[PDB]
């Protein structure tokens, strides 16, 4: 009878109180004079998009929408809320009540009001809305993305689209830090050309319109000089560089020390402290300084329960108000258990920031990382106050994983990776969701075979059916039913990928066409591998020898291609099938 | 001056009691006419081959060999042993004392005297013998090989040479059960043709001369009938077949029920019991009957602590005298822990026989299994009294692993797999042992990528070095010295293999030429992999692309080839290097 639509992030408190109601083609709007401008703009936009007019004069027979903040002078807001408010209720928190023709939205601040509008937009389908009482606020207070990868940086239009996407999903933090922007790191002293400054401006305006904090990152560590007149000259270059962005509206800064040879911990921190003093504190409206030290994962930072020398000196030197990011137990790592966050938090005795290197693929570019947040302790917020993911150079397909990060960082305690992953693809993909899940299911696990591994395993259910096939065959048990089933699975992989090639919008298709072709090749090799097994069981030598040729040729195509998908599953199945001797008789 | 040479098996109690001495050009021999016939005949062969004559006549000044059993009354033996004796040792035990120009060999029985001679043969080098006090006896009472694999059965010459090899290493059991001998299984009812029988006579005679129990296996399970007249006809067929081999001197027999679809536990065990009664006991001089049940690995036999339906019925129907074989926790598995043997021995209420599926490679024929007995509990004799290995269709190279089985089963408590493996190769390959070690080190681990896995990991020390390389490179640490060390290892892999190709005797070379060429190919890819890494460090794109094309080609060659070696080490390393992105900035 509505119902409650898919929502992201999952609201903290949601109660269904009624049958639901249709929103009139024309509404009455109250409070839009005092409410958060940004919030109201996002409301107007949605209303316009959905062919909903705003009444110039009040109308009894119309759906009424009331909007404002807690301390705004708005009587009707108090009334339609009927008891529950956002009072109450941390920063970015809000209350939403839909009941019998009225919709009320109240934020603790303007951010909350904006976010209340985002939930509203998600609640309405076909002008119908469920009847609910919502109170909501984030688990973690900074949530977002660091564009911090190697490779082709996101285009200006990519970033503008990403920023709207963060706002819509309650993500409030975007860190500008592309390794391959020359003015970010390689030529960090050099000022941005005019045309690129105008683009930053648009990005900064876009961030503000969406209640996202734009963080200007800089990475001087390759060749910054520390002592004497050169240290003076270089420190001034940092100040100059930050000022140009500040003067455009930037109020958040990051200075980064990763991926460099120099491990002068005291000098790094001293730079951070001087910048913090002469810029951050001196400007007065600037958020805490953000940094990553040269040791940034637990393997690098810690030896036998104790901080290594670099980490030790850095921790003892960097001012307490500076946000320090770390990536977890490893740079690209399976999990962050609570004990790791506890370890690092105690070392720095401060709440930590997380730089999560997933879905980034810059270290294994042939594979797309399409899985949810996976391995992050649901209790991490005890030690972590700031959470960001490093995405792929592929902006559109990063939205799947980013979508889950939004849910993880806003409602951490109830986060369910499988449900969040499904919900992400449903919400992003529409009619194509079921097919996109088939494909993406095979492309969640990242593994470069050495130091870098993270993500949910690829297609775990299918992997379990494959194992059971081998179990039955080696036990000489009848596998006819399981074989018939696996034909069904392989045919479904291929059909799903074909539907995706024919119907994915180009923005999506351009990022994954090769991996799609790759999964089809694999599915075909998997099918032929079944043919090979079935021939061996039928003692049909010629059907063997013909199926095996196909299987091997598909595996060889898959191995020689740039695109990489389903290594431990669709790919490995062929290898397993070719290594299983059923000619033993 | 003079050290104890490599011995196999490791004697139970050995002590160096002096400096050693040289045996003269001719000796006094004493006890020949009373000591065991096969022991003396083996002794004479050795004396003839090492250009040592026997006095006519006796004295000077000439070294004195005295030989016999405890049951014999030879004074010189008693004087020469000086307190040491075989009197209190188990069957197959012996005493050897070499001191002051005397060598005394006393067996507990004729088997023990023979083994005494075998130890003597290993003790003498260039006429020099260490002065020692040995008492010795096997841990496990039945120690041998079952030729029980699928594929081309060993040739008749193969078998004769194996049987002598078993003698020399104190293995006492040979089970004749090749899956693809028609008359063993496919045509189990049918008599062997005459020329086959003559070959069987030779096998039987050779076994007797080398104290080896020749065990005749029959596998009637595919199509044997049990009920009514058909069941009579078929039972008599078993009798006819056994009689024919008994009539030539066979006194041990096996009836195998493995790898069939018929799970008729009562019928199987009834056939066993009927044969035990009408053949084994009726003859009086036939050793206990040996069997394998259709369920023969713990996974197939047991469901949480308890026997499955078939095993329950088998265990409780089969006569207590019958030796039952099982393979361990799985058909081809990592280990047999004491707890597994306890569990299975519990169900059958007796000491078990082991059929150990290593070094057999019938299920993964591209790889040679050249490693030691690995994963078998060193206390297994508590529940096991019968130990055999299923070897490769490649008889010559099977000797490395068999050699280690001889040590494990004879001296279980002191069994050290690395040392036994080293000794095997030292003792078997002589001048080529160091090169053979390099190559064989890469070919210990069996793994069909699904249900079958067993053996020591391939080249473990190189694997750790590889691991340490990636840990340093991903921490952006200086690895120049290790890089250099690994260039040395890959070069030495290629060198060893080249020498093996040029100098292996043909009978070994014909079994491993393809695998030699595989390891060379991979060493070359490994070397190209290092070059590829070094180029990326130097930001030399041309050298990188060039080394990369080579490393990829070498890999693809190895992957496409029938021969398989060093999957997780030499081969994996190339895959690891290719996925390590060092072009990031
Ligand atoms: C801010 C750091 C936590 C960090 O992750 N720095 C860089 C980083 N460093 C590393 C490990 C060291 C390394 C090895 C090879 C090439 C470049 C870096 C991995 N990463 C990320 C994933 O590839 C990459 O996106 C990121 O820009
Ligand atoms: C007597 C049994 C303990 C036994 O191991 N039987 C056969 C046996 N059965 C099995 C498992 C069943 C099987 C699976 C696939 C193909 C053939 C048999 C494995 N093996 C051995 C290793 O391949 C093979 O040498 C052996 O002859
Ligand atoms: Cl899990
Ligand atoms: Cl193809
Ligand atoms: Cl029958």
């Amino acid at each position: 009878q509505v119902l409650v639509p898919n929502l992201n992030p999952t609201p903290e408190n949601l109660e269904v109180v009624g049958d639901g109601f249709k929103i009139t083609s024309s509404i009455n709007l109250v409070g839009e004079e005092e409410a958060d401008e940004n919030a109201v703009n996002a409301l107007r936009e949605f209303l316009t998009a959905n062919n909903i007019e705003i009444n110039s004069e009040n109308d009894p027979n119309s759906t009424t929408l009331i909007i404002g903040e807690v301390d705004d002078d708005i009587p009707e807001l108090d009334e339609a809320l009927n008891g529950t408010t956002a009072e109450n209720l941390k920063e970015e928190g809000y209350a939403l009540v839909s009941n019998d023709g009225k919709i009320a939205i109240e934020g603790k601040d303007g951010d909350g009001t904006f976010y209340g509008v985002q939930t509203f937009k998600q609640l309405v389908k076909e002008s119908n809305i469920p009847e609910v009482n919502i109170t909501d606020y984030p688990t973690v207070s900074a949530r977002g993305i660091v564009e911090g990868f190697y490779g082709t940086p996101w285009t200006h239009q990519d970033r503008l689209d990403q920023i709207k996407f963060y706002g819509e999903n309650k993500l409030n933090t975007y860190i500008y830090a592309p390794k391959d922007d020359p003015y970010h790191r390689e030529k960090w002293r050099e000022p941005y050309p005019e045309s690129e400054m105008q683009r930053m401006q648009e990005l900064i305006n876009a961030s503000a319109e969406n209640k996202v904090d734009f963080v200007f990152g800089i990475s001087p560590g390759i060749d910054i000089r520390f002592d004497g007149d050169a240290g003076e000259e270089d420190f001034n270059h940092l100040i100059t560089k930050a000022e140009s962005l500040y003067d455009m509206g930037v109020r958040s800064f990051a200075i980064y020390w990763d991926d460099i040879q120099d491990k002068s911990a005291a000098k790094h921190a001293q730079v951070l402290n001087r910048f913090n003093e002469e810029f951050v504190k001196a400007k007065g409206d600037v958020k805490p300084l953000i940094t990553v030290p040269t040791e940034y994962d637990t393997g690098a930072m810690v030896s036998n329960g104790q901080p290594r020398a670099y980490t030790r000196i850095f921790a003892e030197t960097v001012d307490p108000s500076i946000e320090v990011m770390w990536t977890g137990p490893g740079v690209v790592t399976n999990e962050i258990p609570l004990s790791d966050a506890q370890l690092i938090s105690g070392i720095y005795d401060r709440n930590m920031a997380v730089w999560w290197n997933y879905p980034v693929t810059d270290y294994f570019k042939g594979k797309l990382a399409l899985g949810p947040m996976h391995g992050l302790d649901k209790g991490l917020n005890q030690y972590v106050d700031f959470f960001t993911v490093n995405p792929m150079e592929h902006a559109e397909l990063s939205k799947i994983s980013i979508h889950t990060a939004a849910d993880y960082s806003w409602n951490m305690d109830n986060y369910d990776y499988d449900k969040a992953w499904n919900r992400a693809i449903d919400m992003l993909y529409g009619d194509l969701a079921e097919d996109m899940k088939v494909f993406a299911n095979h492309s969640t696990r990242m593994d470069n075979k050495t130091w870098a591994k993270s993500g949910r395993e690829d297609a775990p259910e299918l992997r379990a059916k494959m194992d059971e096939l081998w179990n039955k065959l080696s036990s000489k048990e009848d596998a006819s039913a399981l074989i018939e089933e696996l034909y069904g699975e392989f045919a479904r992989m291929e059909e799903a990928c074909n539907n995706l090639k024919a119907n994915l919008p180009e923005v999506a298709l351009e990022e994954c066409s090769r991996q799609l072709d790759e999964l089809i090749t694999l599915a075909q090799g998997d099918k032929a591998s079944l043919d090979m097994i079935v021939a061996q069981l039928n003692e049909d030598t010629e059907a063997y020898e013909s199926a095996k040729e196909i299987a091997q040729n598909k595996l060889n195509t898959a191995l020689s291609s740039f695109a990489v998908i389903s290594e431990k599953v669709a790919q490995s199945f062929i290898q397993e099938a070719l290594s299983f001797d059923l000619t033993l008789i």
